[PDB]
């Protein structure tokens, strides 16, 4: 199989000049007494067309057994089309490239980094059709660089009645910008969308009303029933009515699956779609040899039509993350960016957003966007916004001033005795605030 | 947390009874210096609730921290429903059981093994609406009983033009009764839909009419479109005309999600499900400790309501699987069945079909079927038949044989003697047959 | 949709991506299906793009369900031979919005690996804003051209 399924002689620059091959980069370690390239070839093979089948067979061009790295071309030719439209489908990529190699008995274990997508692959991708630009147009901000909206999810995530729920998401938005369902938080009988969604939007009209700034909100469609989720995107579009534009629509994608993800990219285009990846660390944990990684999930959302996607806190907050995760965002973010194997163009598609959620506040923002380099994003801060000494709304507002702060390059403290709310951050996260800025209670004047 | 969310005095014995949970078992290692209690604790409030929610709190009735078990009661009110219709949906028992909580920092793996679906939940699943004993009774078999349906996938699995794939239908339905596109294999350029599905036809007739045996075919309609999915389903239909309902449809579903599934088995369920789990291995490999097992996947896919899925060769072929995963099969086609961790009265749910694939042959399928204890299987078998020294139906013949040789208790020496396509088995898989059945050449006749 | 996305198909710059060289098949109305094919496959071996004139579309001397196919075999060939990609916009313009979504369906249909290189050509002027906002809101992925014809009786220099 190794003569028929592998050449490593070919040059990856001519392969991606081609343009006539998806690459693939993986982490791979054979089954005990099996060979690495006899493996790499077979999962070649098994990943493709197991005289006119040698055009189209999957080919291993590079290995290196001491780092456990293997890298595939694909030829484009292999990828499924719709009979619709000729577009092709995340799904046959997966099922190509991530399929039936992943439960192969001389592979020990194998997982995607990393991946090219070539001019004409990329053509007939669907790409986003919104990104953080309308959001930012919708707020008043500037369509370039509008910076950082502030978000939350409604604490608890499950479990309020309507009329509860509808009151702390009017409350929040006096100071914020973007609410979002729970990822699991749809039509269960104990608060019902017929009942809630309707107070959803009176809080939001009374809070756009009140401070005269914009609002928006992310609503879960996810549904198995293709119809369950477009009669739940309808109804929340109609009873928002004139400010139905600032709706958008959350979709647990990874768990969900492209089903879905398409399903509000195709039918509702001109809504901001909201990429919750809840799951999605079954296979992208650090842990994990096998799947693919978060690189590679946000990736392919992008592709999908994503309008923004979690990305995590980057090692700034809880749960599995680093640093080095911030190119994860310039990867979804920017218009040419190199991963950890390919440089990629993406020749115009639109950015989806890099969404961070899980144990952010006031006083970590500053050291977040250091490290990201900006604050276009948006931040569902559910801790960060309801950890707040005073409320929600002064949360939300504490969480502003922070990127305001980093982005006026001014000191924190200096910052704090002229924004009361950020201030009385360091009183509401002192754990935080002592380690990242000794001496703060004797600064700012505040008990020991 | 604990206090919450953890009462580990709860009699399980009581919560089966109530019927008002869905019970979870999984594997769990907290991170380290993470207390094991406090651990499963979190897990429960990530996976639920984060005076009336109390109500609604999952929560941790059972650890085992030697062993490393955890047992959950989800509440049935936690669950999402669907506005259009009020059935329950398998992406929120993801969401939910296995979303969040797979990217805990605290946690360092956690992995489903089981789960327990109380009476008014089973009521809201769509469950199957076609098994086996509707392929039995268009084959002409008893439809209680009516054993072993074979099959193939058409070699090379993908590269074949329209002509020669058409062309190699044929030649196998001379002798098996199934035949399936491979996983990934749809509307390729070299391959379109519209030019090879009525040759595919054209050869199913021809079968028909020459052997007077009915014939089955899979095809594959994933995709990521719902639209593009019913596309392909109706073009199918029509195609098929007179015999379109010995038309199956293949769905890649854990690639492509609870979303597909449900788009086949909503929009067309006269028609026999499919289910193909390829890159189930990412989880639900031996090796993995995330996500869920084999197991789960099966018996989830019955309440989706696949019609068939694959299951493996359960330690009898190639892959990753052992004798034990019969329990599988078990799970999915009795009305009363005990799991790893819990027993499930399935309270007249249709069957799911457990389809065998990789590496078996006629020579193997004795073994396979003791270790069963049944032959009311689909078995798929690409090497089985091609690799019959000769003919691909001849190798069908054979793998029909052979449990026709095990049903009637039979000695597969002695059967060989009066069972010609049976006997050539032997010399098709010589390795297989020395360590099965030693002496077989000189028994049978053979050259040495 | 924009021309940066016509750029793209045909390898150009997305910025500033230049000349765009296109036609209209002559005769306007008239031709047959193979005749009309055949002026297409000659163009663009040298051109990217060939629209519709405004009110060709399923006359009965060239029916849709005929020409249609045969274009896109010259555009496939012309492709194949100068190894670049080519354009066609058709018209889709029509009273009954289903008549739009049918012509606009078969036409995907029929370009099948190549339906993204498709734009739909509408008679905005003369159609009015439901023709336009059924091609962009039922087909956003696919090029709207306006065609303005009939204009000229309120734009022209002449009218107040
Ligand atoms: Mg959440
Ligand atoms: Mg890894
Ligand atoms: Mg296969
Ligand atoms: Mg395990
Ligand atoms: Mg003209
Ligand atoms: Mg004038």
């Amino acid at each position: 199989q190794s003569n028929r399924y592998a050449d490593l002689s070919l040059k990856e620059e001519d392969l991606i000049k081609g343009g006539n091959h998806i690459l693939v980069a993986y982490t791979m370690e054979p089954a005990a007494g099996v060979g690495y390239l006899e493996a790499a070839a077979h999962i070649a093979a098994e990943s493709s067309t197991g005289e006119f089948t040698k055009g189209v067979d999957a080919l291993v061009y590079f290995i290196d057994e001491a780092k456990g790295i293997m890298k595939v071309a694909y030829p484009n030719d292999l990828f499924d089309r719709n009979v619709t439209d000729g577009r092709v489908m995340i799904v046959s990529f997966l099922t190509l490239c991530i399929g039936n190699n992943q439960g192969m008995g001389d592979i020990a274990n194998l997982q995607m980094q990393d991946f090219y997508v070539p001019p004409r692959m990329l053509q007939l991708f669907d790409g986003p059709a919104k990104d953080i630009s309308d959001l930012w147009r919708i707020l008043g901000r500037p369509v370039k660089d509008g910076g950082y909206i502030s978000g939350t999810i409604i604490k608890p995530k499950l479990g309020l009645r309507p009329e509860p729920f509808a009151k702390a998401a009017y409350q929040f938005w006096l100071g914020g910008d973007f609410i979002k369902n729970d990822e699991p938080q749809g039509n269960q009988v104990f608060c019902p969308i017929k009942k809630v969604l309707p107070l959803v939007y009176d809080s939001l009209k009374r809070a756009q009303d009140e401070t005269g700034q914009a609002k928006l909100f992310s609503m879960n469609i996810t549904a198995d029933d293709h119809y369950e989720m477009c009669a739940r995107a309808d109804f929340a579009l109609e009873t928002f009515g004139p400010d139905a534009d600032k709706v958008a629509f959350l979709v647990d994608g990874f768990v969900g699956g492209p089903g879905m993800v398409t399903t509000a990219r195709r039918q509702y285009p001109s809504q901001y779609l909201h990429y919750h990846r809840a799951g999605h660390g079954m296979v992208t944990s650090p842990s994990s040899k096998r799947g693919y990684t978060a690189f590679v999930l946000a990736k392919m959302s992008r592709l999908q039509g994503a309008s923004g996607i979690h990305v995590g806190t980057m090692g700034y907050g809880k749960m599995e993350g680093g640093k080095d995760d911030r190119i994860i965002a310039y990867m979804i973010e920017r218009d040419s960016c190199t991963g950890p194997f390919y440089h990629q163009e993406w020749y115009g598609m639109k950015p989806t957003t890099p969404i961070i959620s899980g144990g952010m506040n006031a006083l970590r923002l500053p050291g977040f966007f250091e490290n990201l380099g900006h604050g276009n994003v948006i931040n569902t801060a559910g801790g960060g916004s309801y950890g707040h000494i005073d409320s929600p709304a002064a949360g939300a507002v504490s969480l502003r001033q922070a990127y305001e702060c980093w982005k006026a390059g001014a000191d924190p403290i200096e910052w704090a005795k002229e924004h009361k709310e950020f201030a009385r951050a360091f009183e509401s996260f002192p754990k935080d605030a002592d380690k990242l800025f000794p001496g703060w209670r004797e600064k700012l004047g505040v008990h020991k």
